[PDB]
């Protein structure tokens, strides 16, 4: 049962709208109304405002997610976003320090719970709404399964309505009432013979070592050869090629150039956007992010490096062609694996450029929102 969930604005688990139906389970809502009392932690604990700003406070978000965050379903890989990630993450335009929530255990001052949300103007169906995006909701391992979790949710939800905003988007790989839509994650091997040896991959009875090198070899010359790191120049180029590619989607986020130029700007092991140039103009781009899983009981390797497709545009070239150079780029800086999802135009090219099926899904949802579900393809966001 969902006892938490069913009491949410969000639809029962057998609720079905048509295309026609795009609105709020409950409008007409008042900031005036809203709760001025922060929920009622269990005894001992206390909430905590978090500035991500400051590298202490910063490094107690880092700890408790690189303990506690989420694992795949066999529990050998645990998602290890780094410190600048974070600060990366939740520091976008207009974000919100007071949405950065987390909880103290009071007799050790230390951090055992999180939830933070930014602000984010979504287009789901052809309306643009202003919603929070809600990311890295984390209770500490030791004091799961004591209902934490609806108490952050209820304290960001009542933060965000503060703000007259009464919409939010958020993702997660359980499912919960319930998905607009879901997309299986894909695989794309770079560094074989680790991911072999660390169990993300397999051999079988066909594929010997050598044989699994040379299927996922890679020439190391670009489809597209101008393509290079994004600059503070290409903001508004971007901008444009990106803003005019996500407007086919069902769901996509409405980016200001304020909002690419932090989103997209490239930062070290954090965030890669490279641009193809042509007249001043913005022709093709390729992105993705550096997200590191910890490795959990094996003797030789600590951590994988992995790259998460993020946004992909051409004009110039094929797609195919864009996602070649996308793995490229990706083995040139030192990844394992290039990680996407079967959204927007990706899974077309999966078979072609070896790609394997992953174990898991994220399903995309939105809370006090009402529609039709779709299938990924027509999904034009990916969240952190
Ligand atoms: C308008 C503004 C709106 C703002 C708010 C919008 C909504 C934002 C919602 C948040 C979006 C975050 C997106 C995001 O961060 C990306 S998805 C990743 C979430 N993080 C992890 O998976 C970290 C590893 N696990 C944990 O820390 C714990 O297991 C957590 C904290 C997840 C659950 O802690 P726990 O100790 O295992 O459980 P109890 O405390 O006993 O709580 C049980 C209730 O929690 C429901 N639950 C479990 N996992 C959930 C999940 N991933 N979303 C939503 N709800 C989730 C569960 O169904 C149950 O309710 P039910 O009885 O109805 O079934
Ligand atoms: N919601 C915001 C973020 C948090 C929610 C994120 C939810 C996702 C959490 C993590 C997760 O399950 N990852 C899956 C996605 O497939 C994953 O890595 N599988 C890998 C490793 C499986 C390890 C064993 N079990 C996987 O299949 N390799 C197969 C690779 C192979 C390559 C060669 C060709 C065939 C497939
Ligand atoms: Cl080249
Ligand atoms: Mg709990």
């Amino acid at each position: 049962d969902y006892k938490f969930w069913y009491t949410q604005p969000v639809p029962k688990i057998n609720d079905e709208f048509n295309e026609s139906v795009n609105e709020p389970f409950i409008s007409d809502n008042k900031v005036e109304d809203v709760r001025k009392d922060e929920y009622k932690l269990p005894p001992g604990y206390s909430w905590y405002v978090c500035d991500v700003k400051d590298e202490k406070d910063r490094s107690e978000i880092y700890t408790l997610l690189t303990d506690n965050y989420v694992e795949d379903d066999d529990n050998i890989f645990r998602f290890n976003y780094s410190a600048e990630f974070l600060l990366w993450a939740l520091t976008s335009p207009n974000y919100l320090k007071t949405w950065h929530i987390g909880v103290k255990y009071d007799a050790s001052n230390k951090l055992i719970g999180f939830i933070s949300a930014i602000p984010t103007d979504i287009c789901i169906h052809k309306r643009t709404i202003k919603m929070a995006e809600v990311n890295f909701l984390c209770v500490h391992k030791t004091l799961r399964s004591k209902r934490l979790a609806p108490v952050l949710i209820k304290e960001i939800t009542r933060r965000i309505n503060l703000e007259n905003i009464w919409q939010a988007i958020y993702t997660a790989g359980v499912y919960l009432p319930k998905p607009v839509s879901d997309a299986r994650y894909y695989h794309r091997s770079i560094n074989v013979k680790k991911l072999i040896e660390i169990g993300f991959s397999s051999l079988n009875s066909r594929l010997t070592m050598s044989r699994a090198i040379k299927l996922y070899r890679v020439e190391d010359t670009l489809n597209i050869k101008n393509m290079r790191l994004m600059k503070k120049k290409d903001v508004e180029g971007v901008h444009k090629l990106l803003g005019s590619y996500l407007e086919q989607f069902n769901l996509y986020a409405v980016f200001t150039k304020e909002e690419i130029a932090h989103w997209f700007l490239p930062i070290e092991n954090v965030i890669y956007t490279y641009v193809n140039e042509e007249n001043g103009k913005i022709k093709d781009m390729i992105s993705f992010y550096s997200l590191p899983s910890q490795i959990l009981g094996n003797d030789k390797y600590s951590t994988l490096n992995a790259a998460y497709s993020f946004y992909n545009v051409t004009t110039t070239a094929t797609f195919k062609q864009l996602m070649q150079d996308a793995i490229l780029l990706a083995k040139r800086n030192n990844f394992d694996v290039f990680n996407a999802l079967e959204v927007m135009q990706n899974k077309s090219v999966f078979e072609d450029l070896k790609f394997g099926e992953g174990d898991g899904s994220l399903k995309y949802y939105l809370y006090n929102w009402k529609c039709a579900s779709f299938a990924p393809a027509h999904v034009g966001i990916v969240l952190l």
